[PDB]
């Protein structure tokens, strides 16, 4: 596999741990695609379900956080089912990684500005 690597910006590396929900119900992700990788192995998974400051989302995610690997399982190219299958048993302790690129991460976010 090798088509190109146009969007390959310096990675930041953000490891987060999501333990069993302590009030809510964890989070909610959804990917699925199966298209050529950005830099050989990358798809970018999105989610939407912030927790009430507990071990479910706030632990690292934030309603739509850029993630690549889920619970140690590279979601690069994988499908929504591949990302959930990892959270199944990891429900008690999930380990997802967050990387920054020229896609998953929107320009609006790339800007480090306040909200006042």
């Amino acid at each position: 596999g090798a088509m190109g690597a146009p969007a390959r910006i310096e990675e930041e590396e953000l490891t987060l741990t999501i333990l069993r929900q302590t009030g809510g119900l964890g989070i909610s992700i959804a990917g699925g695609k199966g298209s050529t990788p950005y830099k050989g192995d990358d798809e970018g998974i999105f989610i939407s379900r912030v927790s009430e400051e507990g071990p479910a989302a706030r632990a690292g995610v934030r309603v739509g956080d850029k993630l690549l690997e889920v619970n140690g399982v590279a979601l690069q190219g994988a499908e929504h089912h591949e990302a959930v299958e990892a959270l199944r048993g990891a429900g008690t302790a999930v380990q997802m990684r967050v990387w920054r690129e020229r896609m998953v991460e929107p320009e609006n976010a790339v800007t480090i500005t306040p909200l006042r």
